[PDB]
C-alpha cells in the first residue's frame, strides 16, 4: 500500500466482526459531523444469501479520517461467526451455507430534524436469499390487524396456524387463544417464561464438502432459525433498528415489511443510503429505496412521522423482478431524481415531484456505460455550488464488460425553463477516474464529509465475476477534495 492508502480499511479480515469477507458499502456523514459506515459481514465467502451474514457498523469522530472498532447491530447466532477462508476452486468456490439466517444489504439514514439514525437490512430466514424466497408477505390479518405468522413444527407443511401478537404472545389462530409460548424483543422463543434454546452450527470444509454440524453451544431459539419449534414464513423481510446516540446503542429489532405485497417473491433494500427531503411541500419526509419481484420492480418506503410509520409506494408496474437498486438525490425545489440499476443494460432515471409518491417513466442515462446485469451505484447531493450551479455526484463502474473502471462524476443542475418533472437538466461535466480502466470496481457509497471533502467506500474488485469470489480486503475507503474530482478527460 502507498502512504495515501494508509487508513483505507474500515472493515477487514481479523477485525471484531470475525468475518473474513465484506461487501455492500454504506457510508454516511451525520449532521453533527460524525461519520458512520456499515457493510455486510459475509462469513461464508462473498456469496449473497443464502449464507451467514451479519451487518457490520463502524464510525469516525474525526470527520472520517479514522475508524473505531466494528460492531454487529444486526446479527443472528444460529451459526457461529468465525474467520474461515473460503475455497476458491472450480467446484468449492460455489459452495454456500445452506442453513443459516442472514442480514444483508444495509441502508443508513439520518433524521436530521431529530438526530435519529436508522439502520436497515434485508432479513433472511434460515437458508433463504432473494433467489429462493417464497411468495407472500409473511404476515396474516386477524380481525383486520397484521401479525407475523408462524408454523408450528408438528403442523402440516405450509400450515401457519399461529401468530405473534401483543407482548410477543404467540396465539393459536384456529381457536384464537394464547399459548404458553411467546417471543421476546429479539424474536427469541419462550415457553411458560423460559428461554428456549437450540444448538449452534459450525461449518467446516472437508475438501469441497461443506460440513454444517451442531456444536454443544446453546443459543436462543429464534423464529428465523432452521431448528425452531415455531418458524416464520420463508420470504424476505425488512429489518430496522434506530440509534439516537450515533450508533452507541440500538433500539429493539423492527420487522418493518408489514406492507410486503402478498404477491411478491422478494422485497428488499436498494443498498447505500436513504434520504431526508430538505426543500418544498414534503420537506422532512424520510424515504428509502426498495426493489422487488412483485407487481412492481422499483419502490420506496417513506415516513412523514420521523420513522415511526412507513408507507410503501410502487414506482412502476414491472413484474419481472430485475435488480432495480436505486439511490435518490434532491433537486433545489425539492423534487426527487432517482438513479437506478436495471437488467436492461443501462442506468435509468426517474423523477417524482410529489415527494416520491409517484414517479415518471424510466429515462436511460446515456453518459454511463454499464453491463446488462448492471451494478449498484451511489448518488449524492453536494452542499456547495460547483461552477456556480447546484451539483450532484455519482459513483459507479463505467465499463460494458465487467465491473471495473470506476468513475466519480459531477453533474451540474440547470433549470431548463420547462415545467414539472422537466424543470431540471443535469450536465455530467466532470468525470474522475478512481484507478485505471482494468481495475475492478463494484458497489460504492459516497458521502460529503464535514470539511466538504468527498468520502468513498467501495468494492475494489469485480463482485459479479465468478473468478473473483471470496477475496479479502477489497473494501476500500478514500477521500477527495472537490478540485481533484473536476476532471474532463
Ligand atoms: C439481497 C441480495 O441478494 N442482494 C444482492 C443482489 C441480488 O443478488 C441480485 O442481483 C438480485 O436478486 O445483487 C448483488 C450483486 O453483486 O449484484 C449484491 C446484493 O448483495
Amino acid at each position: 500500500g502507498a502512504m495515501a492508502d494508509i487508513g483505507s480499511n474500515i472493515f477487514y479480515a481479523g477485525d471484531a466482526t470475525k468475518s473474513n469477507y465484506f461487501r455492500i458499502p454504506s457510508l454516511l456523514a451525520l449532521d453533527s459531523g460524525t461519520v458512520i459506515a456499515a457493510a455486510d459481514a459475509r462469513y461464508g465467502g462473498t456469496h449473497d444469501a443464502k449464507s451467514k451474514i451479519n451487518t457490520a457498523f463502524a464510525k469516525s469522530t474525526d470527520g472520517g479520517k479514522t475508524w473505531g472498532q466494528p460492531t454487529l447491530p444486526l446479527k443472528f447466532d444460529d451459526y457461529v461467526a468465525k474467520n474461515i477462508d473460503w475455497p476458491r476452486d472450480s467446484v468449492g468456490k460455489n459452495v454456500q451455507i445452506q442453513g443459516s439466517a442472514s442480514y444483508i444489504d444495509p441502508v443508513l439514514l439520518e433524521d436530521k430534524e431529530t438526530h435519529r439514525v436508522f439502520l436497515f437490512a434485508d432479513m433472511m430466514p434460515a437458508g433463504i436469499g432473494s433467489s429462493n424466497a417464497s411468495v407472500g408477505s409473511g404476515f396474516k390479518e386477524v380481525d383486520g390487524k397484521k401479525y407475523l405468522k408462524l408454523h408450528w413444527k408438528d403442523d402440516a407443511a405450509g400450515t401457519y396456524d399461529y401468530s405473534v401478537r401483543e407482548n410477543g404472545t404467540i396465539y393459536n389462530d384456529t381457536t384464537n387463544s394464547a399459548t404458553e409460548y411467546s417471543v421476546d424483543g429479539e424474536y427469541n422463543l419462550y415457553k411458560n417464561g423460559n428461554a428456549m434454546l437450540c444448538k449452534q452450527y459450525d461449518y467446516n470444509f472437508e475438501g469441497t464438502k461443506l460440513l454444517e454440524t451442531q456444536t454443544d453451544t446453546d443459543v436462543n431459539m429464534n423464529v428465523f432459525y432452521k431448528d425452531a419449534d415455531f418458524k416464520v414464513f420463508p420470504t424476505t423481510y425488512l429489518a430496522m433498528k434506530y440509534s439516537d446516540d450515533e450508533g452507541e446503542t440500538w433500539s429493539d429489532l423492527q420487522i418493518v415489511s408489514t406492507f410486503k405485497p402478498e404477491e411478491s417473491k422478494f422485497l428488499v433494500l436498494g443498498p447505500g443510503v436513504g434520504k431526508q427531503i430538505a426543500n418544498g411541500e414534503h420537506a422532512g419526509r424520510l424515504i428509502v429505496p426498495l426493489y422487488s419481484k412483485s407487481s412492481a420492480e422499483l419502490g420506496f418506503m417513506y415516513s412523514d412521522d420521523h420513522g415511526n410509520n412507513w408507507t410503501y409506494v410502487e414506482a412502476d408496474q414491472n413484474t419481472g423482478g430485475a435488480t432495480a437498486e436505486a439511490q435518490i438525490v434532491e433537486m433545489p425545489d425539492g423534487s426527487l431524481k432517482t438513479y437506478l440499476r436495471t437488467g436492461s443494460g443501462y442506468i435509468a432515471q426517474v423523477m417524482s415531484t410529489d415527494g416520491g409518491e409517484t414517479w415518471s417513466e424510466r429515462v436511460p442515462l446515456t453518459e454511463i456505460a454499464t453491463t446488462g446485469y448492471g451494478t449498484q451505484l451511489s448518488v449524492i447531493n453536494y452542499s456547495q455550488p460547483v461552477d456556480g450551479k447546484p451539483a450532484i455526484l455519482l459513483s459507479a463502474p463505467n465499463a460494458t464488460n465487467g465491473r471495473k473502471n470506476g468513475k466519480i462524476w459531477i453533474g451540474l443542475i440547470s433549470e431548463t425553463g420547462n415545467s414539472g418533472k422537466d424543470k431540471y437538466s443535469v450536465d455530467w461535466k466532470y468525470c474522475y477516474s478512481v484507478d485505471t480502466p482494468q481495475m475492478g470496481y463494484s458497489y460504492s457509497c459516497l458521502t460529503e464529509l464535514p470539511d466538504g471533502e468527498i468520502g468513498l467506500l467501495y468494492e475494489k474488485y469485480d463482485s459479479w465475476s465468478r473468478n473473483e469470489l471470496h477475496l479479502k480486503n477489497i473494501l476500500k475507503y478514500e477521500r477527495f477534495n472537490i478540485d481533484e474530482l473536476k476532471v474532463q478527460p
